[PDB]
Order: structure tokens, then sequence, then C-alpha cells
């Protein structure tokens, strides 16, 4: 229930965008955001920028999906959707189905066909590297968060409180490799991964990415990468507009403006 | 599996520890360089210092085992089966108010009288609700929740306890988004609080372990990274902010390396 809208200005463009509130931002409002900001959708997001227009901040949730659900319905990749988008959205706001896997795409899912669906492309880095250990990326590169959180799980059951597993020997191989990539991938980003980022997003493109269990808008700009500030704690900032992403550990970055400059 | 060693000098003595792999530090790696460099434990730690000294690099997790395994028999000799769960942690596992949940791991702590800590800790004051949600999980149990709800959407799976699954796991993945490094500002304020002035501990954080430390007030964490080796003057790392942005690394006596 209800996002405070914020005024932004985008390289000498005014905009409003959606605020996550405290708890992280959700892919609803990245893919939002994305559909208000990106020049290549301005077309197809007339709605949703006119939903938001009217409003010195405060959006509901329940406006925003009855109006991507009429965006969606007219969607012109041609898929024949009913208002049944309705039952749908509201899950992109939770978000505990989206699912990324360790080689750099995303568990299909209901979620993967609504990015699809509004043109809106969806990334993560959480990505581990084959030149590395090739004993690790034999184990880890097929797997998803998800599976990956279940098998540690069973693997934890199994010590405590013993198997019935009839893959044990399969959680037990994995396990130990899968411990080890999540304590060599702490912020759910890796070095590979990062560049991964920046050679599959297109010069000026927006995408929604997956960072830390939430998501955020992300822009290619001067072949440098940047995620939108939709903290609410700057709501009041405009100077405060984007975050770059050059490092993982955030040791090289820093807040921009709207025109990309150091704030 | 072949730990290097790395010679060091802690507070003006000589000591020998054992180095990570590829493999990020292991909660083994970190309670044998408690054993290896703690002053309360010197008079315990012959074996370990022993298999060590002459030690190039090189040590295995079998030789480590079976020498942490003779040294435990001291303040049961399934301690040979146990020791290895150490190597992966599986199922060392935090709760989000600060204890780790009680096991098998934590009987080998208190047989080796090693601290073992963590400060992936929740704010209660700052947020109640949030609190009556995730204080009461451990890490394994949020997973489980985590890996439930996503059941529940995917598959329109039927647990018993979805209620409770669905009203937590919002909460939770909240928890999880605005805690990436498995360390919160309350968590760090606490575990400088509650360490000793000298003390050592084995500290979680990013499913791995490491060596923590308490010098004047301030926290340090042992630098066990192989690419480091070579440098006698790089072994502490202050631990002084969540996001890393104030710390440095410092000498085996405490001043800054960069000085």
């Amino acid at each position: 229930v209800t996002f405070l809208t914020k005024n932004v200005q985008i390289n000498g463009t005014q905009f409003k965008i959606l605020l996550q509130n405290g708890q992280g931002e959700c892919a609803l409002i990245a893919l939002a955001n994305v559909l208000l900001i990106s020049p290549a959708h301005a077309r197809y997001a007339q709605e949703i920028s006119r939903l938001v227009r009217g409003k010195e901040t405060v959006t509901l949730n329940e406006l925003v999906q009855t109006l991507a659900d009429m965006g969606v319905q007219n969607p012109n990749g041609t898929d024949v959707d009913k208002q049944q988008l309705l039952q749908i959205l509201p899950q992109l706001y939770s978000g505990l189905n989206i699912n990324p896997e360790f080689n750099g795409s995303f568990e299909d899912g209901v979620e993967m066909s609504i990015f699809r669906l509004y043109n809106v492309g969806i990334v993560h880095g959480w990505i581990i590297d084959g030149d590395n250990d090739p004993n690790s990326y034999e184990h880890v590169s097929k797997y998803s968060y998800m599976g990956a959180q279940k098998v540690l799980v069973q693997s934890y059951e199994i010590q405590k409180n013993n198997a019935q597993f009839e893959n044990s020997e399969q959680i037990q191989s994995d396990a130990p490799y899968l411990k080890s990539f999540l304590a060599r991938s702490a912020t759910q980003l890796t070095e590979y991964g990062l560049t991964h980022l920046r050679e599959i997003l297109v010069e000026r493109s927006y995408a929604v990415l997956f960072r830390n269990d939430h998501f955020c808008t992300l822009y290619k700009n001067n072949g440098e990468l940047f995620t939108l500030v939709t903290d609410p704690t700057y709501r009041n900032r405009k100077d405060i507009n984007w975050q770059s992403l050059k490092s993982v550990n955030g040791s090289q970055d820093s807040y921009y403006t709207g025109n990309f400059i150091p704030t």
C-alpha cells in the first residue's frame, strides 16, 4: 500500500519517479520507474506517466497495478493477455518468486514474462566465473539462488535432524561449493558479473537489476553503470539521483546528479 | 587441502598462522588461528604450533584435523568425524538476535574455549514491527521460509505454517536486503560492547569466518588472504564501519599499514 513520488531531472528532462518505502525496492517499482524514464518506452508509458503526474507524491499499489494492467493488455508484442495481469502484477511487488541463476539468467517464471511484456530488461551480476576454480564452476553454475538455498537448508537438516532426501548425494556433493560461492559473493554481484552487466546493457539503455535481495533501475552512461536512487531519505534531494556502480565493494562509487556529475 | 601458512608478528611475538585457500575463510581455520595466536590458549596449543612451524605453507585439512583431535583429548575421537564439519560450516546457524543455534559445532567451540560471535542482529527499538517478525529467526530458518514462500508462489505449494510463512517472509526479505553483508549497525555496536579487551573470537560474517580481536576498545580482523602472505605489515583489518569505508589495514602491533 502507497508510494511517494519524487521530482527528478535526467539529461535535461523532468520526470517523476516512484520511491521505495523503507524496506527495499521491489521489482514492481523498478519496472515502473524504467517505464517512467526510459525514452524508448515513452510512447507505451503514457498512461503511467499521467498516473504519477497528478500526484505530489502518492500513488497506491492498486492504482499502479490497474495502470500497468491496462498498458499490458495493449502490449504491442501482440500477446493475447486479458486483464489477468491483475492477478499477476501484485506478485512483482513481493518479488519472492524472482530467482537468479548463477550463470547470469533468471529462472523462467511469470515475472520474467511480465518483464518481456513491457520490453523491460531485467539483469543480474551474481555470476560464477568459469575462469576461476573450474571445480566450483561445475558445481555452482547450474544452480539458482532458490535452488542453492534449498540445498543448503537440506544439508543442515541432514546433519541436524537426519535425511529423508532422495538426492542426498547431490545435496552433500554440491552444498560445500554453494556455501563457498555465497561467501565470495557477499553483495550478490561478482567481478565477472559486473563486467557482464557493463557488456550486456546497451549504451543509454535502462534495465532492472537484481542485487541484495531487492531491485533497482540500472542505466549505462558513457560505458559506466548507475542505479537510480529511490531511497525516500533523499526524496528532498533533487541533486542526489544516481549512484554509480563502478566496483563490487562500492569503494570507487558515489552519488551523482541527474546529469551524471558527482554530487 | 593446502592451506598456506604465513609468518606474522602480533604485538611483537612471532607466529605462523593459516591462510585461506580458494574458498573463503572457514570456521576451522579461524578456530585454528585463535589457537595459534591467543595467549590464553598458548599452553593448550603446543601441538598445533608444532604442526605449522616448519611447513612453508601446506598444511592439509587432514593433518589439521588430526591435530586438533589430539588437542581436544584435553578438557571422544568422534572429534575426527565432527571437526571436518567446521571446514564448510554448513550447520553453523547464526540467530538474528546475536546467538547461534546450539549444536555440535558450537560444542566444539566450547571444547577449545574459543568464543564465536556475529553481528547480524536486528535492532528492535529501531523497528519494533519488523523485530516481532524477524528476531525469532535463525539464518537457516529464514532461508527455509524464503524457499517455502517461493514454492507457495511458483508451485501453489501447501505448508503447515503458511499463515506464519506468508506473514514473516516479506519482513525476512526486507531484513536480508537491508543487511547485505550479514552485519548491521546495531550488531557492530554489539560486537564492540561484548568482546572483552585483548580477547579473540571467531566471527561469522558473509557465510564465512574470521578471527576477531579487540585492541584499545577497537575491533580488528586477522588478514588471512593469501594475496598478503608476503606482507608481514598487513596483519589486521579494522572493523569500524559496516560498509568498510572507514577501515584500513594495520600492522601486527596495531599501527596503520599506510603510515
